[PDB]
Formats: C-alpha cells, sequence, structure tokens
C-alpha cells in the first residue's frame, strides 16, 4: 500500500549550471531530485559565473528551460556592487541570497552596511534568505528589523541558532528558518568515518547535542531543504576539499524512516517539504503533481546514489525505511522505481507562471 | 591663560592589578591617569584572577582602594558560568563587560545564548558593555533588542560600526558607544613604522576610510575612553604579541590639539570625556575637582611617557599642542608639571559613595 504525497519542494539546491558541470547539472540535479520525491527545487546563484546581475540570471534561465526535468525558481545572489540594480528581475527570481559567511569573492559582503543596502533596495514583498552562521544570525536579524522585514536562515545546525531564532519567535519577529537532513542526521561522531574531506560542510557538522537541540525544538523549524551541495569524490577527497553534500536523492528516504519511528508525524513532515516552502516562497502549485511512496521498504544508503554527479554520499551504510516509487509531474510520469522519464527541459520556471509571480501593492 | 575643565573620566582602562603588575599597577597606572586629566576611571575585568564572581571583585577592590591615586569603579565581566550568580554584587560594580571576540579563556563566551542569559539575569538598571566587533556589533544590539534593554559598545573602530550604530539610533534603539584615541589618529599608514607587533590591537588599526568616517560621525560618539591596556616593549616586540597600546597620558593631549585645529569644540570634548560618560554609567559628581591644561604649548609625543608601566606609545612624534598643567581630586592638588602628588590609597571606589549607587525601583 503507497502513500500519495503531494509534489513536494526543495528550496536550497546547488545544480552548479553553469560552469561546474562536472559536480552537477540541470538535468542531473533534477533527475536526482524527481529521485527523491521533489518537484519543484531553488537554485542558489553561486555558479560560475554567479547569478548576481541580469545578463548572468538570463543565461541561467535559458539553461535551466533546457537541462531541467522538474520545475525550479533561480535565486539572485546578493553582491558588494549590485544593491540597488536588481529591480527589474528581482520579481522573476525565487528570492535574493545573501552568503555572510566564508565564501562555497564575487558574493563576498565585506560589512553590514552592505546587508543594509541589499535589505533596503530589493524589493520588500520578495523573500530575502541568508548563509548566516551563529551570531551571525543574530546579526542579520538586526538589520531585517532596522529595515522592517522578514528574513529567511539558510540551513540551521546549532542549537545556538535555532534557540535564538525560537527567542526571535518568541518576541512575533518575522523571521522563517531551514533544516537540512545532515544536521539532523550526522553529527560530530561521524567525522572519523567520513575523514576530513569528505566530512567539510558549513555549516560544519555539529555536537550531539546541536542534533538533540534541534530534534526537541522542530516546532521552530519551518522548512526542510537538502542544501544539495555536491561535489566530486576526487574534489572531496583532494587537498583544498570544497564544503558540502549531495543530498536530493537521500533527503526524503532518511525523514521518512524518521516518521516511521514516531520522531515526527506525516504531517509535519509535509508542512516542511511543502506547505512552508510555498508560503514564503510564493510559489504555486503544481497541477496534477505527487509522489508516491513506499513506508515499508527497508534497505541501506549504498556509496553512491544513482543519479548525482557527485558519486558519493555521506549517509552511505544508513540504514532507512521509505523509498519513493512514482512521481508525477504535470500529469506525465516523471519517476518509476529508479527510471526518469521526463526529459530535459521539461521542467519549467514557475516564476514565469501566472500563478507563480509574488502579489504586490501597485507603484503609488 | 589657563583653561579649567571638571574631572575628567576614563570609561575603559586596563590597570592590570590583580596578577598583571609588571605592566600597570593601580598606583602606576592612576599616576598616568592623573598626567592626563583623568580624576576617575572605569577598570576592566580581564585581570589575574579576572573579576567574575564575588571574591575575585572584593580582592580587587581592596587592591585598588589600597593603590588608586585617583577614583575608580571596577567592572564585572561576563563568563560561560556566571551569568544569574552576580546580583548580590552587581550594584557595587561600574557595569558588566562582554568580551564577544577574541580573548587579550576564563571571559569566553561560547554561543549567542550565553549573551542572552547575561542580559536576562544581570540587573536591568545596570550598565552593560561590550568588546563587539564588525557584525558582533549587529548581533549583540540584536541581543540587546530581544532583552528590552540598552548596550554600550566599547571601542568603535570602523566605518562599517559607526554606520550600523547611527542607523541604531535613527531608529530610537538604546545603544551608546565610546572611541578610542588611536581609532582616531593612527591608522593603517602608521603600521609600517610601528611594526607588527607595537601595531597589534583590538580592534585593529583601521583604514584612512575608517578614520574618516569616525570624524564624519561624531555625533554618534557619545564618548572618548583610552582602552588603555599596557604592554611591556618585550612583550609587544615578542614572539606573541599581546594586543593593546598604552594611552591615559596621551588622549587629552591629542583630543586638545584637535580642539585648536577645530576638529570638534572643548563642548564636543567635555561632553565625551566628562557628561556623557556621567550619565551612561550612572557616576557622581567629584566635589572640588578640576584640571587646568595650557592650550598654548607645542611638544612631540616622546618614546614612552613618565608614568606607564607599559614604558612605551604608539604616538611617538606626533606633534601635539595642549598640556595638563594641574589636577585637584577632592581639594588636594594630584598633579603638577609632571609630579603626582597624592600617594597611593588617596583614590576610592565611587560606588561606595551614597551619591555612586545606581537608582532603581523598589523589590515588587
Ligand atoms: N554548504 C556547503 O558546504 N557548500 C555549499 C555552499 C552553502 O550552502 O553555503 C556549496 O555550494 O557547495
Ligand atoms: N584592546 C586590546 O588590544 N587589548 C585589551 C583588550 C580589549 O580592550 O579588548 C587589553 O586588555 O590588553
Ligand atoms: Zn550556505
Ligand atoms: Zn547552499
Ligand atoms: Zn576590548
Ligand atoms: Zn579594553
Amino acid at each position: 500500500k503507497l502513500v500519495r504525497l503531494p509534489g513536494l519542494i526543495d528550496v536550497h539546491v546547488h545544480l552548479r549550471e553553469p560552469g561546474g558541470t562536472h559536480k552537477e547539472d540541470f538535468a542531473s540535479g533534477t533527475a536526482a531530485a524527481l529521485a527523491g520525491g521533489i518537484t519543484m527545487v531553488c537554485a542558489m546563484p553561486n555558479t560560475r559565473p554567479p547569478i548576481i546581475d541580469a545578463p548572468a540570471l538570463a543565461l541561467a534561465q535559458k539553461l535551466a528551460e533546457a537541462g531541467a526535468r522538474c520545475d525550479f525558481a533561480l535565486f539572485l545572489g546578493a553582491s558588494s556592487e549590485n544593491a540597488g540594480t536588481l529591480g527589474t528581475v528581482a520579481g522573476s527570481a525565487a528570492g535574493l541570497k545573501l552568503y555572510l559567511n566564508e565564501t562555497f569573492s564575487e558574493l563576498r559582503l565585506d560589512s553590514v552596511v552592505q546587508w543594509m543596502e541589499h535589505f533596503e533596495t530589493w524589493p520588500s514583498h520578495l523573500p530575502i534568505v541568508a548563509h548566516a552562521e551563529q551570531q551571525t544570525v543574530a546579526a542579520v536579524l538586526m538589520v531585517a528589523q532596522l529595515t522592517q522585514r522578514s528574513v529567511h536562515i539558510c540551513h540551521v545546525a546549532r542549537k545556538e541558532e535555532i534557540l535564538l531564532i525560537k527567542a526571535a519567535k518568541a518576541r512575533g519577529l518575522p523571521v522563517t528558518c531551514e533544516v537540512a537532513p545532515h544536521h539532523l542526521f550526522l553529527s560530530h561522531d561521524d567525522l572519523e568515518r567520513l575523514g576530513p574531506g569528505k566530512g567539510e560542510v558549513r555549516p560544519e557538522l555539529g555536537s550531539r547535542q546541536d542534533v538533540e537541540a534541534l530534534w526537541e525544538n522542530m516546532a521552530v523549524i519551518d522548512c526542510f531543504a537538502s542544501d544539495h551541495a555536491p561535489h566530486t569524490l576526487e574534489e572531496k577527497c583532494g587537498s583544498r576539499p570544497p564544503p558540502g553534500f549531495p543530498g536530493l536523492e537521500t533527503m526524503l528516504p532518511l525523514l521518512l524512516t524518521a516518521v516511521s519511528e514516531g520522531r515526527l508525524s506525516l504531517d509535519d513532515l509535509l508542512q516542511r517539504l511543502h506547505h512552508n516552502p510555498r508560503r514564503i516562497f510564493h510559489l504555486p502549485p503544481q497541477e496534477d503533481t505527487y509522489v508516491e511512496v513506499d513506508l515499508e521498504h527497508e534497505w541501506t544508503i549504498p556509496s553512491h546514489m544513482p543519479f548525482s554527479k557527485a558519486h558519493w554520499t555521506p549517509f552511505e551504510g544508513q540504514k532507512v525505511k521509505g523509498t519513493v516509487r512514482r512521481v508525477v509531474l504535470r500529469g506525465e510520469v516523471a519517476y518509476i522505481d529508479g527510471q526518469v522519464l521526463v526529459p530535459p527541459g521539461y521542467g519549467q520556471d514557475v516564476r514565469k507562471w501566472p500563478q507563480g509571480a509574488v502579489p504586490q501593492l501597485p507603484p503609488s
């Protein structure tokens, strides 16, 4: 007996195209998404070139329209030069991404004043998300309050961070957050097995106490999002390992295992992988779209999942219970039992759909 | 013709006793203060032992009462273990000091949650000051807002920081700040002369643009304070140079030079070295206390000033116009033309004066 889920949404993926296509491309990364029960992804802007201006966004849009197998929206990235220049294209993006800690030069912001300038100039009705670790969470929350708007905190990984966000929510501040599966299912304890190269990720893996705190504070977590960050094994095991884990193909099986164990409910999962992503990012429904999962099937995560070009996974050896059996995307069978059945280019930019535009008040 | 000033107050000094008396002690550091026209100092808690508990404060109080030549108040320091334990002694301190960036282990706070705990537990009517650089200024401001109270930012050194504070003040937030003379009168340009050991200080020396921004934003600066941070030349020039500059003996001559040049007014100076320190820290008046200065005398700062045991200065070679000629403290001549004339122990703890207690509402 299969369970029917709505089309799940991952608001934080790195698909590497343009410029990093040996790591992943739109076609491979969206195959990975479909195999993970994900029918819509929001792609981060730290590509080569980075998506920090209109011409780069135009290029990325065409590459995505040609290569994506599931639907998508593309983030713009904040830079030290582009505040006040993105107004004409802002509404066509998923949102604006700020990289506020070490950054996998072009996206480096060297001053909180630059953060303020982005918060002041980016249209008020459109999303802003931040890579903001530890005290940086408090700092960006202060900027959001000074500019009287909301912010979404990416990949929360620490007890410190989730408790700060909890305190902010208790004061009625408009902040939301997401947590990635590696910060719920891996910890420092796993670094011996992973080794120092594979284990590199930002935010870094937390202590057992960090992991426990995220679970205890599930009510504070608005979304799950993979931070799918593919790099090849050669890169991860080489002399300067880049940070990041692939995660699209493993996220849902890990979380379904947790549901089966009673660690959270099926509804808790669907709020965090469907309803809250929709409402925070103003993402439209996908007609005739659903995912069928098998909750009884037990399996062990192998050394690499079938689709991501990363060709490795930090979850290797973990036992899971839960499998994606079939995905239907806009009336077509997109995935069945390991076979992707929609071609590159089937996916569409949801921000171009009438229902995918973010509502705003009219010029004065 | 001499100009009579009120007794000036330095709210940020390191007097090194207990435990670092080769660098400075209460007797030498307060001689330095008097020679700099300063009649009251607030001493930071990063001594050995650090002033982080009642027994350490009791020791420091007696050492100060026995050694100080000018009046004083002693800060308590926040630690990872002492939130909620300082209530009985809090009112006897200058305030609570938080070290939020690298810290010249016992005072290290590893989580913003620990900052919140201090803001929640320290009595609401008493001062909190923070060493908070760059984004840490925004972060501690967020904690202050979440806990609905004020904060004072120590040694503001950067354009980024003063503009963030300016924005916070424009939003009516209760934040005040101080600036040290090295951040107004030295910059990166001076590092070639100083060398990498002598030049070490936290916050580090800023760019010319940082210095210019502090002057342009003088209206945002509530206090001047030396951050007198004495270390011997051997230490500064050795294999692991500690950060910090001595500054009590040079602060007023540098600032009087600026007054003479029309860079700020005499009143601007007295707001920042007298009235605003009094009002932010609730420090009492000193009866029969004043400073006589000569604004015409030109001199060049030598390789060391007479009193600080640091026995070096980063301002060596700078030409100044302005000299402290006489200081009277509570009716006694304390300093004349290079001679200190009050003994160790003349100084008193102002928090023990009836007028030096901070007013508060009565237990419910
Ligand atoms: N998280 C990572 O470790 N790496 C991400 C960057 C990011 O999400 O910050 C990547 O793009 O490789
Ligand atoms: N500022 C410094 O460079 N050093 C100070 C510490 C401080 O004020 O942060 C010291 O005590 O030596
Ligand atoms: Zn990130
Ligand atoms: Zn990311
Ligand atoms: Zn400091
Ligand atoms: Zn200091």
